[PDB]
């Protein structure tokens, strides 16, 4: 498990891992998603790749016989399923056999500046398509790699990030690691308390939260919560510091706000956390994230010396919990025991100082029982 640093990216466009793909071996870039479950490449040449994998050039691709088609919450590609030898450079230098997917037809899926050429879906079988018989990536590497059903992910930005496959790597995270129930399994669904904003709750039905599922997923770029939700945090964060002038423009991400000035706006914004069931009933711990997390900055360019996009958008049915957020944590995809664990994650400073807590445990008896509707 030194599979440390084996990840290239940002909350931007994404991170992603390099693997080597067929005989001879043919260098892709794949993009870490734990919010879907099809291996998938391009198939053919595209506006915003500079490679692909071909088929015809790799003696241990076998075809299946038949295309699948997969839509994501924007975008979607068609491709052809198929088998082949997959090498893991960093990590698993014994090849295994997995499902994979040629995209020959795609629409809004690559975008302009990604580095990648390929997604990783890490979720579970259930999500797979055509159907839950298309054995996982994972699922195959953990049964042919004889690892066990587990694997942690740390984002860095705000350098590139890490997938360990297989395990816990301690060296990425101090402090205690709290975990909280995978409530189904499909997404990574796990059940919200509160959602707490410059330490004042935000007061709703906690089913509000999980109405229709709160899930963990790096294939996501932003925080997304459902409309009502959204509503009620921006209301919040603005409240905090009405003083400073973000049009409701800036909100929606159709704008981005710029700073003339070599102090940033950060001071200004309020904390902002999530409530997480614990393990054990009675208790719950909290996530939280800190202004540089969720009022990212980008290039400067002209007189400015960076502009700001907001982190958090708003969902129509699901609470999403995507880069902005999970760039804070360590987390660990617990499979095997039905859980997620999050843990403090070092790199996530800025100028010696953390941008990320997380503490408990909290009271839980006094509010709620279980805020997944049914
Ligand atoms: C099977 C299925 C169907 C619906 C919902 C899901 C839940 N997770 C979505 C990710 O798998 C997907 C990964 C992905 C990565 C690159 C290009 C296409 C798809 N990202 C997204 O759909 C996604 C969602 C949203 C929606 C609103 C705002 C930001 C944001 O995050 C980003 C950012 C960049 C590209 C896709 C994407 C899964």
């Amino acid at each position: 498990l030194a599979m440390v640093d084996n990840l290239q990216g940002d909350s931007g466009r994404g991170y992603y891992l390099e693997m080597l793909i067929g005989t001879p071996p043919q260098k892709l870039q794949i993009l870490v998603d734990t919010g879907s479950s099809n291996f998938a490449v391009a198939g053919t040449p595209h506006s915003y790749i500079d490679t692909y994998f071909d088929t015809e050039r790799s003696s241990t691709y076998r075809s299946k016989g038949f295309d699948v088609t997969v839509k994501y919450t924007q975008g979607s590609w068609t491709g052809f399923v198929g088998e082949d030898l997959v090498t893991i450079p960093k990590g698993f230098n014994t090849s295994f056999l997995v499902n994979i997917a040629t995209i020959f037809e795609s629409e809004n899926f690559f975008l302009p500046g990604i580095k990648w050429n390929g997604i990783l879906g890490l979720a579970y079988a259930t999500l797979a398509k055509p159907s839950s018989s298309l054995e996982t990536f994972f699922d195959s590497l953990v049964t042919q790699a004889n690892i066990p059903n587990v694997f942690s992910m740390q984002m860095c930005g705000a350098n590139g990030g890490s997938l360990v496959l297989g395990g816990i790597e301690p060296s990425l995270y101090k402090g205690d690691i709290w975990y909280t129930p995978i409530k189904e399994e499909w997404y990574y669904q796990i059940e919200i308390l509160k959602l707490e904003i410059g330490g004042q709750s935000l007061n709703l039905d906690c089913r509000e939260y999980n109405a229709d599922k709160a899930i963990v997923d790096s294939g996501t770029t932003l925080l997304r919560l459902p409309q009502k939700v959204f509503d009620a945090v921006v209301e919040a964060v603005a409240r905090a510091s009405l003083i400073p002038e973000f049009s409701d423009g800036f909100w929606t991400g159709s704008q981005l706000a710029c700073w003339t000035n070599s102090e940033t706006p950060w001071s200004y914004f309020p904390k902002i956390s999530i409530y997480l069931r614990d393990e054990n009933s009675s208790r719950s711990f909290r996530i939280t994230i800190l202004p540089q997390l969720y009022i990212q900055p980008m290039m400067g360019a002209g007189l400015n010396y960076e502009c700001y996009r907001f982190g958090i958008s708003p969902s129509t049915n699901a609470l999403v919990i995507g880069a902005t957020v999970m760039e804070g944590f360590y987390v660990i995809f617990d499979r095997a025991q039905k859980r997620v664990g999050f843990a403090a994650s070092p790199c996530a400073e800025i100028a010696g100082a953390a941008v990320s807590e997380i503490s408990g445990p909290f009271s839980t008896e006094d509010v709620a029982s279980n805020c997944v509707p049914a």
